[PDB]
């Protein structure tokens, strides 16, 4: 199943896509292995199953720091789960296990299990949650997309990740400098099935925590392309964008074939 009309620059950069959305709060007390969260999902049941993505915050962060991704991404035809971790001080490998527990909940137990395609699952996360997204993909090669946002991890070698991975760095990140975190992660990844490194010009470590048209556009394109196998979105990814004031660097293994 693909979803929505043929995309444009306007459609992919808009605050909302064509799908109306609702939200379901998931109590910490009703789940195991993570801290609960918010499920954002399309209300249209006539368009086939949707792909699903779980989104982790970073160190000292809660789902509030990632809330804006919910409506923005789900309105493009995705089930989006902004999670809380067990404790805000959980480290990356723990965040990876909690991302996976959240996807297991969505597919096995959640009240949206019947509108998800359990074969089309992805992970995203901020900072230590971005390190968690890399580790979760390493441990679960069935995951069809990963988007680490200003990622942080002591582990540098993600050569084992077979999931299409878009790393978003912040040019001026003083917390997870791109020379020590995002770029090494990106360089370790295999060239197939597809990778990209998008560096946000002028951006701090906390750029991912507020509505960002560049983060939204490329995340939507990446999830469309790799969770839905929707090649209508290759046009935004490959060849890489050239004259985007918001992008200080872009590296890729385009084309994705």
């Amino acid at each position: 199943d693909v979803h929505g009309p043929d995309p444009t620059e306007e459609s992919i950069t808009a605050p909302r896509g064509p799908f109306e959305v609702d939200e379901e709060s998931v109590s910490r007390l009703s789940v195991s292995g993570f801290g609960g969260g918010t499920i954002y999902y399309p209300t249209d049941t006539t368009d086939g199953l949707f792909s699903a993505v779980s989104i982790s915050p970073g160190f000292t962060g809660t789902q509030e720091t990632m809330a804006w991704y919910g409506p923005r991404l789900a309105s493009q035809g995705f089930v989006v789960f902004t999670i809380d971790t067990i404790t805000t001080t959980d480290q990356p490998d723990s965040r990876a296990r909690q991302l996976q527990a959240s996807l297991d909940y969505l597919v096995n137990d959640s009240d949206v299990k019947d509108i998800i395609d359990p074969a089309r699952l992805g992970v995203m996360g901020h900072s230590m949650g971005g390190g968690g997204s890399l580790k979760a993909a390493l441990d679960n090669p069935a995951l069809k997309a990963a988007i680490p946002l200003t990622p942080w991890h002591t582990t540098k070698d993600f050569s084992g990740v077979q999931t299409p991975t878009l790393i978003i760095g912040a040019q001026n990140d003083t917390v997870a400098p791109v020379s020590q975190h995002a770029k090494p992660f990106y360089e370790s990844l295999p060239d197939d099935p597809g990778k990209a490194y998008l560096e946000l010009a002028g951006a701090s470590h906390l750029a991912p925590n507020t509505d960002n048209t560049t983060i939204a556009k490329f995340s939507i394109a990446w999830l469309k392309r790799f969770l839905d196998d929707d090649t209508r979105y290759d046009q935004f990814l490959c060849p890489p964008p050239e004259n985007d004031d918001s992008i200080s660097d872009y590296q890729s293994t385009c084309p994705y074939l």
